[PDB]
């Protein structure tokens, strides 16, 4: 199973080391988004959302029931995902925390050319984690949902596959 391997290190080091995973995985052609509620008062995730989105510009005003959503390029990817909270996910061992769907996507190009169509892998995820903001002295427990798109990853990648795509909606957070 393709999905638990990659996942199972994806949350490994998106707890502990997670810039280390956008040269392994990601490059130019890829997107991420971040989609949340500006209403959620003691969200950490939320603000640190907004605040970014403010400072380069990139915000654009809806009414506050409005969703948001905050997808950057692959320059801005490493600076968003620095500020965004420190999480602790449960380990995939305990099934009862996460529920993993991983389907084949027919659709993509070969970047090599040798062959008509390219393999690609559609893989969603929902999970819980325990975000925690220290300078904001923000503690609690997010609901989450996460969906990744991968292909055949380009010359001189460290892996055969990319992240096409990577959109992370959070639902709920939970303080203490």
């Amino acid at each position: 199973n393709v999905a638990s391997t990659f996942l199972q290190a994806f949350f490994q080091l998106w707890d502990h080391d997670r810039l280390t995973l956008i040269p392994q995985f990601y490059d130019s052609e890829t997107t991420f988004s971040v989609v949340f509620a500006t209403d959620s008062p003691q969200d950490p995730a939320s603000s640190s959302c907004s605040k970014f989105s403010r400072n380069l510009n990139i915000l654009s005003p809806r009414h506050p029931s409005t969703l948001q959503r905050l997808f950057v390029g692959s320059n801005l990817i490493a600076d968003l995902w620095k500020v965004l909270p420190a999480t602790r996910h449960p380990s995939l061992d305990q099934t009862s925390q996460w529920l993993i769907d991983c389907h084949t996507f027919p659709h993509l190009a070969d970047p090599t050319g040798m062959a008509p169509y390219a393999m690609g892998l559609m893989i969603n995820v929902n999970g819980q984690c325990e975000e925690a903001d220290i300078s904001q002295n923000l503690y609690g427990t997010r609901t989450f949902s996460r969906c990744f798109i991968l292909g055949p990853s380009k010359p001189g990648a460290p892996h055969p596959y990319r992240v096409l795509s990577d959109q992370l909606t959070l639902h709920t957070w939970k303080p203490q």
